[PDB]
């Protein structure tokens, strides 16, 4: 019964974010996505229904919504582990303390995973910039995504 | 049927590694602990050893040799995952190179893990070299280990 | 007499801020822990709690006197006979960032920065990250100083 | 003439660091342009005909160097112009890495290539905002900036 | 005229390396690939199979040309009337001891360097890595050019 | 006196940025000792005594420091002289990882600080390893160099 939960925003998904949904979906029985309840282009309803709508090949992953601390969220649900994707040693330096807190204050370990090369550059953040100004993402995200995302802005 | 293994040279196994191992026990149902076959200061056989008596209270664990990739390692064992601790953004960005590579070629998927904070300073190497001029690494070691490590010295 | 400057903000003070004051003490004759004032962003505790805090944490360290101050820290530094800095690092980022200060603190004012890595077990907290759990009922006593601890209850019923 | 390459920022003042960087690829580069990035949405310490007056009075020296401003994607900027190269001033590691994020995008997105060089050793630890700040509240920068620039920082100061 | 030096051991050449040789050749009036002799420590091909593997790689870059050279690489450069190096990166790491390299070339020859990204496909590929996964029977055939890799093939057996 | 710190390297030979560092050790404590690390298996360019009086000769204006050699480790050596303080320059947040660990290790077995210091921008890229490569090749580093070392260096390599 081994379960991870996968936590952001997600304002919207990326491809960068599929792909870490579909290796933790393929190295662990569950696979919970958690969606921050937290200024953005997306309602939460919105950001759950893009990544359901993403990941729909993947029958054991489910998406859900929350805040307050994440290890609540991940305990609640009987689980210990959050996968979590990462791209530099930027990233992993400030990631590291939030893991050694989280794995101090309630048991929970967190698992990093590389990002695919692909994506190496794709952010929620720069594919909004990037889109607002006029340039094509449309590589960087789900289809699905790419549309909605055009409804937003125009 | 979840796993993953668990890759190192481990001359000796240090209680940094034994943590890793604990954690990925704890979230994969069969781990595997590949000890390279690669000048060192314990023998494969010794090393092996040394990690299956640190690791009797981890049931769905085993200890086994091998060389060439890892990857092959890996998948001729029915799994595709690998589990590897890391200390810094600089280990990150290395290791990073290798699990890219090993997922182009085989498939194989890289997990990392935060080292625990008490063991962010112990390496196999630095423990050998502070024991071998009078320094106690008692506290940083098996038990088991460190009178191996004793001996070999005097 | 030797000496050295230990600036934050100390909102609260941690157990990795009491570990670098300690080996400071240790080191120079004597420490000064400089705490930001300041005017735009109020914290969670007054400069007067914080300083309290500070010193109760620090009594067994008697070379060690805490003060407050604003503006460039530098001149606190200058003002009180001293040229050195000494501050905590946990990461290879924090030295990209704490390298550039010190370069430009040494070339504008001749004060030296002197960094010490945290302990281990320290690694890991801030004030900032030990409130922000502390808020949602996480358990940072481990991480603070045990008065620290008790007053930082209060202040978030 | 040929060879061209676009130095981005919002130089709000230019350092020495960026004259640095601006006459080293004026040195392998045909024709440089300064791009001058105004945010419509936040002004800066300094209104765009201050950042490039400080910007001309800088780089006299540099006969194919001109300066202009613009805003929304650099890649636009650049392609509009003929080019399809950033040159960019990198102090640490920190700065190789979110700068290749960019990079990997403007390339992505519109076949734009990015050079990075190291600044001088001099200037690794200047950069506009540190200037800014330290001189708020008095500290004397004058070593790191221009003469074009530095008595127009204490001017908007005082 | 402009114009840059691109360095390596190329030992073999790949894909990595053609994607920084082909944005250098689109930026500079010419490009000089220039290819270590190395006494000491000899690689898996001789230094004209590395100039060859690389020629073909080229053929498309009419600006580009393929020399061999040793010792101080800012000679080299200035020998050819250049004064500009162009270089891959792929981390932060990697620009920390090349940026020590850059620094020094700078300083005593006046030779300038400029680094570019790897494209994010390339960006976990090596010479040496690749000749360790290829030893073994792993497949790098879409990281290398296709004759490198039938060159590699026929060194392994 | 009553304060003091160890300066460790195997200085073979010693740069300007390791004088940096001496000066400023011996500004802020009232004693230092400059450690030069001999490995009794592998010989450097210099000899310990010649490494010994390159430094002493570019450290004769200070009057707190002097230099002993040594080998094994290095917290044996600090705490045989009665002080528990490590001072050493660091370039990079590379650097400050791998010395992080052998900092953390020596507090661990001998509870001996480290403290670290930037070094000065102007020798943010000399080391005893590249200085000696570059002029093993013939580049000149003169100026990275005290007058105690450099020609002593050419005369190694000619
Ligand atoms: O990443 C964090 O640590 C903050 C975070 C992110 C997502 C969440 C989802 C549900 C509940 C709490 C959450 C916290
Ligand atoms: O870490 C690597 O990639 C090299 C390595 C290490 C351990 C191994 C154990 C068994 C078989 C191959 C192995 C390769
Ligand atoms: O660290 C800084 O540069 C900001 C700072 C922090 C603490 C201070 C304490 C007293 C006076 C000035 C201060 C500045
Ligand atoms: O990159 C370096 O500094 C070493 C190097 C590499 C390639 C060379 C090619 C020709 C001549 C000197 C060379 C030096």
């Amino acid at each position: 019964m081994t379960g991870a939960v996968c936590p952001g925003s997600f304002d919207p998904v990326t491809l960068g974010h599929l792909d870490v949904f579909e290796r933790a979906a393929a190295q662990f029985d569950e696979v919970i996505v958690a969606v921050l309840i937290n200024a953005g282009m997306f309602t939460v309803d919105e950001r759950i229904e893009m990544i359901r709508e993403s990941t729909a090949d993947l029958p054991n992953l489910r998406v859900e919504s929350g805040q307050g601390l994440l290890v609540d969220f991940v305990r609640e649900r009987g689980l210990n582990a959050i996968v979590k994707g990462l791209r530099t040693g930027t990233d992993f330096e400030y990631e590291l303390q939030m893991a050694q807190m989280n794995k101090h204050i309630a048991g929970v370990d967190t698992f990093f995973v590389a990002t695919a090369p692909a994506y190496s550059f794709v952010s929620s953040s720069l594919a909004k910039e990037v889109a607002t100004y006029g340039g094509d993402v449309s590589a960087l995200l789900p289809a699905s995504v790419h549309q909605r995302l055009l409804g937003k802005l125009r």
